[PDB]
């Protein structure tokens, strides 16, 4: 048994990094527009390909399409990958976000990345990356913690834009504060820290902007996690 | 801005260790008892105390005791200290904790510390420690993961003995596997290592018992630096 040991993070690849950008809504749902999450969603993007990932974005799907193309990365082999990154950019309320015309509970989507029906994965970090409050040229739009901060099983890391009590904040050309934030300490410090003390450092940074957000990080990992180069 | 900076522990005091230990409970309301606790609290009271604090142990409090004791705590000054620790081992459902006679609120009992009621502690870690889950020679019982792993506010450190769709194991002689485990690693590092770094070593350590189903840990950190118990002495 050994105090230091680091999950294996020399596969071929680094792996996959999913976004799920939403930007707009069916009318009847009557949400408001997340103007300025392109800022995110591209910040992120450039963020994690410096780290090796291979992004993929997605912007307004409805639930099906969403569904069907979580499922399909979800059976593709990650053998040769080291870990897997996953990010919403949304609404949400209780433990569901929203794709472009209705919710999905967060633990169906999560799920499919269990040791249960994604053998590739196991003994692998899973990151899962969650913006997502309740609403409602460069303006500061305020939603509300909605979302429960809740975890998802072994090796897992769910890091949540805003807790319970709290608000998320949101520029309409920048983006949000904590992705804002996140992808700063990613540019600086994604290549040398180990992951969570970078999260803790976007935990100080954010709650330090001046109704206080207070971002957080459920963590169910069982090693030390760091994106050296290659 | 600082990458390494960490929390200042370096007060006259390390602080207070607060420790809920609920073994039975009022008849009326059905609920099996934690043989095995006593092991549990007698266990993190050693270990803490070699970490320095002032450790306070209560067994079996009602809900009108529990409160008074922990608003009691809320109050007296903690300027001089590093932080606080919170313990609970108990039943839980949702984000219900039980007392001996009635369930409470996990969050009246922590909002208690939020900076607005308690600025002594303001800028200081807060640790809560959440042993709860469903319950149902030495016998080896397993409960059903109910208690909502979900933090608090800044600077707030949430451990759970374990995680939704998972389930605790208590055993009769030697007590909870999380608290088993989280002991011994605060023996052999709690000195050394910072606390979150601790707190994944027992993730590991946890996950991997068997005996046919798992238990997995998990802490939520809204912690802003790093934190330590290097020795004072």
């Amino acid at each position: 048994f050994d105090p230091a040991e680091k999950y294996k993070m020399d596969h071929r690849r680094r792996g996959i990094a999913l976004i799920f950008n939403h930007e707009r809504f069916f009318w009847h749902l009557t949400l408001p527009e997340r103007r300025g999450t392109c800022a995110d969603r591209d910040n992120l993007t450039r963020r994690f390909s410096d780290l090796g990932f291979e992004v993929k974005c997605f912007n307004d799907l409805k639930v099906e399409e969403l569904l069907l193309k979580i499922h399909e990365v979800s059976t593709v082999s990650h053998a040769d990958a080291d870990c897997f990154v996953c990010v919403f950019l949304s609404h949400g309320e209780g433990n569901h976000i929203y794709a472009y015309d209705a919710k999905i509970e967060i633990q169906t989507l999560t799920g499919l990345f269990k040791g249960d029906k994604c053998h590739s994965l196991v003994g692998k970090p899973k990151i899962f990356i969650i913006q997502a409050a309740r609403g409602n040229t460069n303006i500061t739009e305020v939603d509300a913690a909605s979302v429960y901060t809740l975890p998802a099983g072994a090796d897992f890391l769910m890091c949540y834009s805003v807790a319970e009590g709290y608000y998320s904040h949101r520029e309409t050309v920048n983006g949000s504060w904590y992705i804002q934030d996140l992808c700063e300490m990613l540019g600086k410090y994604g290549s040398s820290l180990e992951f969570t003390e970078l999260l803790t450092l976007v935990n100080r940074k954010v709650s330090q902007r001046r109704k206080k957000q207070v971002p957080c990080f459920a963590s169910m990992l069982t090693k030390k996690l760091h994106f050296f180069p290659k």
